[PDB]
């Protein structure tokens, strides 16, 4: 935030690190000159003038870090369910590096309000794409819950919390509503359509949710993780998803060791050249996987690669 949010805080950055660099040039300067005056037996003043100038920043640097703590303790809860999250299965692993790139995203795409509204929008269409529909709406209820108990009173809170608890069935009691909506989330829990009462809450927040083509687009990496159910299965998908964006799209089942060696000399051609390569349940041959793949893994463009698996498996 203080690198690039405001050019007023980089920019005094940089100011005292060259007053901290002509502070000790002119020291330099001061010592030789004082060296050849005594063998031999104006830019100080400036300098000191800069760096007393410069010295009125703390108070600036205290409020520019005070007005943006909400918004990290926003981060630090979202960081904290999303690793939570990765403890539940073992198919929703977060990184932190990644949510480095997806803080500097937000800065590349009431100024607190609309930054962390930003911030919010970004790092769940980047991060929601990798959990099943039911989970990704517990994500939707959480990340809801965090911005309006902050943003709204109390009230608004307790009558959510009773709401939630006749949707878990925990308690029965009529909220102290305060308008439009609330009346509508009431006509549908009395109307016990519940996915209808989810699917209303995020059309109440949610305007925009990413699909598959837009996150294998956003995106500058060659190597992607492709994960479905074993009753579900994006390959055909994947295949008219490549022919309007006009790759070649290689499925390759494995299986026998002879498909593992094609699969090799595909995905060799493919770096080589490029093209787009399916991995079709990449669990079948798990070891030979996690060997080969692993030790290729650890540079052409317009390549990507896909994988396969699936979420009772390996």
């Amino acid at each position: 935030t203080l690198t690039e949010e405001n050019a007023e805080m980089q920019r005094k950055r940089e100011d005292l690190i060259k007053l901290n660099t002509e502070y000790r040039l002119k020291l330099k300067n001061l010592e030789k000159r004082l060296l050849e005056e005594l063998n031999n037996s104006k830019e100080a003043m400036n300098i000191e003038k800069k760096l007393s100038e410069s010295e009125e920043f703390f108070p600036q640097f205290d409020n520019l870090v005070e007005e943006y703590s909400i918004i990290g303790k926003h981060s630090v809860k979202i960081f904290s369910m999303l690793e939570k999250f990765g403890q539940f299965h073992w198919f929703y692993g977060i990184s932190i590096g990644q949510f480095l790139s997806c803080f500097k995203r937000v800065f590349i795409k009431t100024r607190v309000d609309e930054i962390l509204w930003l911030l919010y929008q970004e790092v769940y269409c980047q991060f929601s794409t990798a959990l099943d529909k039911k989970f990704k709406m517990i994500m939707a209820m959480t990340m809801f819950c965090l911005y309006k108990f902050d943003i709204e009173s109390e009230q608004y809170k307790e009558a959510v919390l009773t709401m939630i608890g006749v949707l878990s069935e925990s308690s029965d009691g009529v909220p102290k509503l305060t308008n439009d909506d609330l009346r509508y989330l009431w006509d549908y829990v009395t109307t016990k359509s519940y996915i209808s009462a989810l699917n209303w809450f995020k059309n109440e927040f949610f305007v925009d949710e990413w699909n598959i083509a837009d996150v294998v687009a956003n995106s500058e990496n060659n190597y992607f993780t492709m994960a479905s159910e074993r009753d579900v299965d994006g390959t055909f998908k994947l295949i008219e998803l490549a022919k309007a964006s006009k790759e070649s799209l290689k499925i390759i089942p494995l299986g026998s060791i002879e498909n593992l060696n094609y699969a090799q000399e595909e995905i060799s051609k493919s770096k080589i050249e490029g093209g787009w390569i399916l991995l079709q349940n990449i669990q079948m041959s798990l070891s030979w996987v996690k060997t080969y793949l692993h030790k290729h893994v650890e540079e052409h463009e317009k390549f990507k690669m896909f994988m396969t698996c699936h979420l009772t498996g390996d």
